[PDB]
């Protein structure tokens, strides 16, 4: 897979601002734009349809949605609709849901409910649910009728009228953190969205993606390994680094101990950070974030530093660098700084 | 409620055509535009967001969506997003799902699964599910956090960031056919979407809506009674009538016997029509549709005939006339004929 | 005329940012959005059409265009097109051109060329050119054919196919600074756009607008007197005031001596400012701007100060307060501060 | 130049319909969309900006605009704005104006007024005016400042802030009918828009375009020779042919005698057609159009016939086939028939 840059925006801000930033990213050479799917924010279909209207080249899609909060045939319809309206630019980001959001919604997490197979009662693994949603979506994109009986979803004979433009050429990316999801993604996905920003995370993740690819007779180069990063760039390195703190603080808090161990993180001023958060004291949280946490969980600094860090990620197997929150002290100026002083070094 | 005209479009056609027709309706004085929610067609969020971009005054919303195929917090987010993007023009159409579509999806119908309350197993009546989805949506529109524990949905503490423009002023319309849904709609809805086109249907339905309104201390005039009609208008009455046949044939097929009895329908050349359909022989189906079926199940003819029919519906309690399929031999010319020779008679 | 708030944006920034800011203004209660017409920036038709797509209620139009750089029939077409696409929200801002821009283009200023009457050679006064362009535009909006023979424009029999939505109800605002333009605007315009921010300017201008209105048998209340202001608002008054300096410096430079005299301006540290500018030394320019210049040529400060200043403008006859550059240190936060803490005081 | 298909739409219809048809063309493989520039219709900037929002791949631009009705710096701004909003898809179509429209506007035709050089009085040839407008536009697209002193336009030092995306890569197409314009286009244009639909017209035109190209050291293959055709396609050849009549009737009327001679046209039932038109009797006009006129002035018939006709045009040097009015009995179905049964034969 060729090297590319993506942008991931949480749609909590005004939809028109989110659309405007995606146009700035397109104008600056970014090739992918991912919009998160959480009920508490503006809906990905509304925000991406508005972004589709305001852009012409960048690929657009949910990053990431899930098999549970909407029937897979509804997700298929959304993707086909976004693809048609955008002139064939849709992409799919699919994951297993997320704990913080599912707890708020009232859904269990991991969610093992065979929600869309009414006659089943047996729990279903999230990786299996994702495989099934994928089959339903692509049967829909091929024009149907969709006929699928799995453990998590069982359809009737579902005819399809809506047509996309790319059809089954729409890329399927899977969110993956653990070994099971990483292996499944190497087997069935066009790409993998890994929430990580450091080469060490990919030295661990890529071999597992490759293991799944081999079992499917695929080469690792058929898979776009996308790093969903905490990213911060500014001509003033100190300012860029400072902007990452609140985000890194939350990352440190939600990182399993093997991840903290991997990055040699002060497990003391960790969780101690988790106590500052949840307590609503983000001020002490930010104060506790040190240089090792910033190096482990973000790509931050001036263009030179950022370019150096991306070179190391690419060596570790990353092929799509997704610029995520905070992006930079000023999001728009940050995107432009990436297009002007980072992307040209990788063309 | 004041008299108004709405338009209902199935989004199976190109999204840009559907958006264009909604703009033509707005330009012609229609005040509501309803887009159906069926997985087999383009998604209502994509189509309505595109229509929102291409229009400025007409109210926009799903007509009708349901409590089952998406978590109610996702439906709330969709509505708040459409409202924000449209500058405060969203409306909600909520029903219990529909048999033809749910069978295709693999969901039972009626759907009594307490889908969004994982710890519950007991069946829940569709009217109760609709009441619960309504509470969740309006808690979301008030800014949350949404905290609701019902029989069909149980949430955690769901904070909300997305903000709409109308907030809880967004109108809530309920689809209703039977006595239980009609009474529930009079109790909790700003309006009722009744799939019918004849005064006799409303002479039966309105008293039941009124019964629910009284139990909630409301006057019937607080409720917009909307007729979701089979509508066909043309300067050539014969051409208008002919265009209704395929649609009336399907209506005749899916009408319970009390409805056929109500309209004195030839129960013989009924079901005989149902056999022509399902058999894929629509040609004999159309040939069987007679004048009584057309009078019972559509508003069809030249402007004079249409105006006369609407006057009788208004006398029966209808306050919003929703022009639905086929609309007319030429949909755009039909919409214009309504704006030029029908609406001015009712202003 | 009722009290209203408008926003004026120079379209030198990204079109999507300009459109986004207009949506923020609409969401905050602004009722007018004016986009300047200068060849060096993005075109008003492109920017306003994009803004029309992203908004639903705010009125939109050029503020201000002119009779010279485009044939009046082309300007009419632009206005009818913007009106149709926006669902009947167009407004017209028409002035005589501007020296800085016309010099750059190569056109004389004042421009007295009977540009659009090929057989004429005699000079035509700008106020007469504006009267003629107005007649051509409204004949076009009435559906034509336009047939007009004046001193500045002579048409053939120009049929018109394009239709607007408001027709001749589209408001005609005239830019006016001197006595002749002010009187003409009171006679023929629905509103007047006066580049000024202080009550003293309106105590001079309003009586002249009123004189023209009386000669046309009109009451002054039929005319929307709009102040095109240098505006700066922030919760930190000092920060708001500082943001106005570069803009006030340019205003001081281009102000005729009667205006400087009117505001008791240090004519010494004036022109001395004009020498700093033109010399490219804006740093000394800003340093020279004092409190009297800021009070004379801008509405700047915290919400309390701003509200007090608007009250005095309204007493002087202003009915539309147009928030113009810089708007505030952060344009979007400034617009929101106006919607939250200024507009509600005037409702 | 590679073979491509374009679509040319007169914007007299609803802007949203024109935008929708351009999206249908894009979805069907058309690579260019041209919108005429006549004051009596909706403005090209409004219609193309709306089309830009609704499309993502097709190239968009005025086809054709002119040097006279707007200052060339305003045309430059329009093009840069359309290019930016469309994500770098703008194209320029530039011609000398047109008699029917200029007479209606009151401008002479040919228009030889040095309109934009106030100190000049000497007449300027239209080909020279087009060369000058081209220089001004590209200086603007290079970022300026534009400084140009010609016979038809003389600017001051015109700085430029607006930026396009393609910069000087935006293609410049010139409308050309006669020898002088054809030669000029071969010398200075990326393409030529020739109003003709038959191989004989191109056997005459191409050598002249080639003569200009050689004088500029260019190969004929650097020039996209675009046929602006009267086009009509339908699965029913007779229906397709019938749809061309009104349009061919007008073409026959406005064709110089050398063109009528070239196509062996009955000069009797010609002008006799011109008398039916202008007299408002289009019914006799259509009745007079014969097979030779249809063969000479349109590409009409079923897909097989159309494909055969395009093959002959390509042999005559055409490289872009522009489908123009009527397009087909049903414009949308016609566009789809071209994408499904014509374009694939030429890929
Ligand atoms: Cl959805
Ligand atoms: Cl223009
Ligand atoms: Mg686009
Ligand atoms: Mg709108």
């Amino acid at each position: 897979a060729e090297v590319s840059f993506g942008i991931e925006l949480l749609p909590d801000d005004k939809p028109t601002k989110i659309a405007h930033l995606i146009k700035v990213a397109e104008d600056n050479g970014f090739e992918y734009a991912w919009i998160c799917d959480h009920y508490n924010n503006y809906s990905y279909m509304g925000v991406l349809t508005l972004a589709a209207v305001i852009t012409s080249k960048i690929k657009l899609g949910p990053g990431i949605t899930n098999p549970y909060t909407r029937h897979p045939l509804i997700t298929a319809s959304n993707i086909a609709t976004l693809d048609w309206i955008s002139g064939g630019r849709a992409i799919i980001g699919m994951g297993p849901g997320d704990k913080a959001t599912f707890d708020k919604m009232g859904l269990p997490f991991p969610c093992k409910i065979p929600i869309w197979n009414p006659e089943a009662e047996d729990e279903v693994g999230p990786a299996t649910a994702i495989r099934e949603v994928k089959e339903v979506i692509y049967q829909y994109l091929e024009g149907g009728p969709v006929e699928y009986e799995g453990k998590y979803v069982k359809t009737g004979t579902a005819d399809v009228k809506a047509r996309s433009i790319q059809g089954s050429d729409i890329p399927f990316y899977m969110g993956a953190q653990g070994p099971i999801m990483l292996k499944t993604a190497g087997e069935i996905a066009n790409g993998v969205l890994v929430n990580a920003s450091n080469p060490k995370d990919f030295e661990v993740a890529v071999p597992k993606i490759e293991e799944g690819a081999k079992e499917a007779g695929r080469s690792l180069d058929e898979i776009d390994v996308a790093a969903y990063t905490c990213f911060s760039i500014d001509k003033d390195e100190d300012k860029a680094i400072e902007a990452t703190k609140i985000v890194v603080a939350f990352i440190v808090m939600g990182s399993p101990d093997v991840v903290l161990e991997r990055h040699g993180i002060d497990t003391e001023k960790a969780e101690q950070i988790a106590e500052a958060i949840g307590k609503g004291d983000f001020g002490t949280a930010i104060g506790l974030v040190d240089e090792d946490m910033i190096e482990a969980f973000s790509i931050a600094g001036d263009p030179d530093t950022v370019v150096d860090k991306i070179e190391e990620l690419l060596k570790a197997g990353v092929t799509q660098v997704v610029v995520g929150s905070p992006i930079g002290p000023d999001k728009e100026k940050a995107i432009e700084l990436v297009g002007q002083e980072v992307i040209p070094h990788f063309k």
